[PDB]
């Protein structure tokens, strides 16, 4: 797959598509897209482990984490497949999302396609908050909107 | 992957969960759920072939044929991948699906994980309706309900 794309619905008002580009399967995937309805400020913006939206996010399980590591921010070697940390939405609600990322991939082992994407309640610490939490999830706390991330033309 | 779901919705009130497993990688996939909302009788079951729902089904695109062939019924040789025939619904408008197929498969080419599960307006006439369209759709008619099929746990 070069494209993916995803649309993120939930209980609330957050709601938005972002699309994936991956021009070579060994290069960085582009992440861009526009959410709506978020608070001012800034969001944890995950993949989590499943695709299943059965009983909305929640059934999405935790960060998509194949290697087994601890919670990081995109830039650290210690983080999860799944960690794209924060987008910031401006001060009409929105977040237009621009993220490059060399960590997950559209195709092999970090494939995030029939994944969930997660937009949350509040900013992900990065795994820097110095509790068990922050190692887990980043404190990002609830899950505001998702969907699967479904391959693209 | 072993295990996939898939949630469907669309713009009226057909809705249905449709589970999928894989025992091993090169062995048939059970799929099996519910689907409710849908008018006694013969309904269309494929899957599509882009997991996008920007548009809801409409985005789908036709149906996953990475080999090139003539829509078929699942049990002919000459079929789409995602041909999976036809649902049966009750008089209550339920349709339980149990279905075994060897063609779809959660991992490699015919990997369905990250596309889209439709389900139709009419019956699909398995391609053998005698004109252009049935080689194409099955002459499916509309899409009721879809949604991306994701990894499941
Ligand atoms: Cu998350
Ligand atoms: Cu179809
Ligand atoms: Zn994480
Ligand atoms: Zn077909």
């Amino acid at each position: 797959a070069t494209k993916a794309v995803c649309v993120l619905k939930g209980d609330g008002p957050v709601q938005g598509i972002i699309n994936f580009e991956q021009k070579e399967s060994n290069g960085p995937v582009k992440v861009w897209g526009s959410i709506k309805g978020l608070t001012e400020g800034l969001h944890g913006f995950h993949v989590h482990e499943f695709g299943d939206n059965t009983a909305g996010c929640t059934s999405a399980g935790p960060h998509f984490n194949p290697l087994s590591r601890k919670h990081g921010g995109p830039k650290d070697e210690e983080r999860h497949v799944g960690d794209l940390g924060n987008v910031t939405a401006d001060k009409d609600a929105v977040a237009d999302v621009s993220i490059e990322d060399s960590v997950i991939s559209l195709s092999g082992d970090h494939c995030i396609i029939g994944r969930t994407l997660v937009v949350h309640e509040k900013a992900d610490d990065l795994g820097k908050g110095g509790n068990e939490e922050s190692t887990k999830t980043g404190n990002a706390g609830s899950r505001l909107a998702c969907g699967v991330i479904g391959i693209a033309q």
